[PDB]
């Protein structure tokens, strides 16, 4: 299998993230790393212990990161006060909070690892992954590739031209993308493909477990937030679905940087599809999404997990 | 007839866009006013000059404007593309600067009459709104030629007329008058295939000559910037004028970067919903192709050999 | 006489610089030019009407210029009231326009441009006919300040309410002479001066007084100071460069920045350029100055 | 004794300010850590044990820290014209500094570990968002960096803040209280024969050695300024050692980051009203002949270690 660290903020999509990943055999989830977002640390990392309570993860550290972006104030109609819509929390978790910070269980993980093994799966703000390139550069040749959710190459929501993920954190971005690794972003020109339509949501139904009751419960709590004008789209485990088969999605290698500092346009991944196109790029922005074969690995990732 | 004045730097692509205006019978061109690029403003006026003498556009002011952009700063060609210049042009220029001109054709003539046609940067246009205001509400509209909502050129993110003088383009973006952006989205559909240029050498006449032997120059000049054939940019704004069905438009908020790091000149269109019901300016999206190359051929065949 | 073109936005201090212009035999006014600050254009063009008539200036035009900055957003004077008709009439020609023609009329080297408003006419006037730039002068401007700031911690309010002229103006290759806060807030209307200024004894004075009172309730309530007069040092500058000094130093104006836009960037670091078109004034003689205000009432008396 | 962490960068004034903390009883150097300016964190880093090995300072752990900013990119021998020894006596703590500043503030007391600056503030940006306890624990922030009427990297940046405007942005605006020692106050620190002089007399190796390479760069950087050579660092040593040793004033203080011609400077608000409350100030007025007493006191207590 492919090893990977999800580093996430959930959030609605990075829980099917977290399905996808852990349901699918040919990726192995080494830790679940969380990050400040559109909830706060301590919301997103309550989430993420309640996600992998309901899918049964075991054997794998979940670890708390950073709780302020790197620079930006802080910055929820999205994914809820709780950031995981209207679903009870257990009195107690199963899943232990893992001692390290993220950005030190990151670094362990990747220098203890034989070089070229490990796959960063970020699918909320880049801070952590920032944080970690520059306390330890020798991370940056060790990863195999960086495949993040993120971003959009000609498309906006947090801003006419930004996306959330980038534009709460735009200098750790910056970081992330102007490292040497290969980086893969799957931007909103990708993932608004990813519709959570209703024939997709009654096969969904159709595997009767806890897991799939979670996920439709959290997922029509965002489809009401979603048309409030389309389905709900399911961002983040389209980066997950690219590291289990990448002939999910087309890809264009394309310079990619990061804008830092303009009035309209913070937070924009600025793309240069200008010929000449670059022979070699250590980016790649996401194309076209094969849609029946993402939510044919979603729901078999959720037949896979059963009932824990 | 659609009175316009055309604001513009030649460029092969607005000596396209001027023998389009001269010679299809539904625009009536008030002036052709020159401003500064990437080229200089001395430059283009001379190519003015010559566009105008190889089309025989005779009782149209041609007026040099801006030197110099707002704000920003700033081979082996004969003539214009390597078609020399005469010994003396037969057109003379205007005495008046090009952003006297615009205010004096615009304050004469009856309100909403006047249509703008700039295809180069927005220096004048910008100069003459603030010099004098009642002009934004007495000009019918704007059809500028410049932006791009999801393409550059001069940048990843920005194109040239808006990028040479981006403080200009954002004076004009902001002011209240309707604005039509043709920008690279649709300028890159005018493409001039071997099949078009097989019909403009058959018009076979000496300004068909002209644009084709200039066109050829600039082709090669810039052949690094294409994956396809030469595209012409200008006359689509002139062609919008003339019918707008030629091609399609959608209405939404556009603003112009000043100062970001990659995105400066970027003309950021909010496509996000919910789209609002009554936005001032509208983008191009989709080009008429085979209505457009008619139309340019036509004026072709009409201009005839002055 | 040095011939000056007062471009400017009345406004008190204003005031006081027209009737320091006026006043002074050393400096001949051409004109009074308006441009939108703090106060609309249609406003700052009425008050300096007023102050035309108030000090009797007659055969020098009034003409108003731009209604807005170049690319940024923006009961008769103090407590005055206006007059039901000026007698002062509004040239008919837009400032910009009277700038290029005055420029362009007069020999070379023989007028100095006065702004002490935002500089928009100015920019505008450069960018219209480059001519006038090789053709004037010298610049010499209230605005700026090299480390102090008004309007924001770093910025000076003529130049933050149009960096982008400001920058026009700065990056020109003719002779600049920025006087900001740095030496304005030296020229203090002190209990001793506003004595003085009381026992001239003209109509005039009154006037300056009267507004410069509703002038130094506001200092005293917005920066726990005595009233100081800016824009006058610009005029005195001219009158006598003694009465300042001044560094040649290079001069930038910043558009972009989140906390520094409208700032004057002033480089003193060393080695000091040989040729340097900019200087920025530093030390006011402080008596030199206040002298050349009261002579100028003096002088101008109870005018006809 | 006041314990500091001196977080720098050296270069000669680092030096300096290290000599002067291990000289003078009022402070105790908790750990030397390093970070990348001018010169490469490797490099630095080689001076740093330099210095160490001359003033003879043991017990006291000497830390790498980042090799680059944030976000911004990046006759001489060893330290000026002095070469390494082949070996270092003194040896490089295994931890990151980012590490070993948050391990030492939270395992002491809290409100007793002053954070003393030089260089760029990256590894104290990277321990402030890695442990945000720290920020509380920390006594106050003491750097030389900074510029509220004067530059040197720019016309209005100072090169500390320069090459990491980011890392000071965080820095700057973090609740603890911080006092800049910006250019204003250390252009005051001339290095003037007299004092150059009393230097010599002391007689010692770090006197010969701090003597040797001041005058190296004072070379080599002359015509960037109109007098005597200036010592910068030590400054922010002396305000913890003895604050009297130059005047402050509370005032707002931001870090621009995103200006043309701006970016990296100290933008301090000196407009009146002053606001309630500032956990910012600047230094201003240097007391010229305390500080060179405390600089030479500070070298005739190491002596010839
Ligand atoms: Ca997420
Ligand atoms: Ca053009
Ligand atoms: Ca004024
Ligand atoms: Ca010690
Ligand atoms: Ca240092
Ligand atoms: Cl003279
Ligand atoms: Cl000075």
């Amino acid at each position: 299998p492919r090893k990977i660290i999800l580093d996430c903020d959930p959030g609605i999509d990075d829980a099917v993230a977290i399905f996808l990943a852990h349901g699918n055999p040919e990726v192995e989830l080494l830790a679940i790393t969380t990050v400040v977002g559109n909830q706060t640390l301590e919301k997103v990392t309550r989430n993420a212990r309640l996600v992998a309570d309901v899918a049964g993860i075991v054997g794998v550290p979940v670890a708390a990161g950073c709780t302020k972006p790197l620079v930006r104030g802080v910055r929820s109609q999205i994914h809820g006060e709780t950031g995981m819509g209207n679903v009870s929390y257990p009195p107690e978790f199963k899943t232990k909070l893992d001692g390290r910070h993220a950005v030190q269980l990151i670094i362990d993980l990747i220098m203890s690892h034989e070089p070229k093994t490990i796959t960063l799966v970020p699918t909320g703000g880049l801070t952590n992954i920032a944080m970690a390139v520059r306390l330890e550069p020798r991370i940056v040749d060790r990863v195999k590739e960086v495949v993040l959710m993120g971003g959009g190459y000609h498309t906006g929501n947090a801003s006419p031209v930004a996306e959330f993920n980038v534009f709460v954190d735009p200098e750790a971005a910056h970081i992330v993308f102007n490292e040497s690794w290969n980086v893969t972003m799957v931007g909103l020109d990708l993932t608004h493909q990813a519709l959570a339509t209703p024939a997709v949501q009654k096969r969904v139904k159709e595997v009767g477990t806890k897991p799939a009751a979670f996920m439709l419960q959290i997922l029509d709590f965002y489809t009401k937030v979603y048309e409030k004008n389309t389905y709900a789209t399911v961002h983040d485990p389209c980066a997950v679905a690219y590291v289990i088969d990448p002939t999910v999605m087309t890809t264009e290698q394309v310079p990619v940087d990061i804008e830092l500092n303009g009035a309209l346009t913070t937070g924009m991944t600025v793309a240069d599809f200008r010929y000449p196109r670059p022979k070699h790029c250590h980016t790649q922005v996401a194309v076209k999404l094969d849609f029946d074969k993402f939510w044919c690995l979603v729901i078999d990732a959720l037949k896979r997990i059963g009932d824990p």
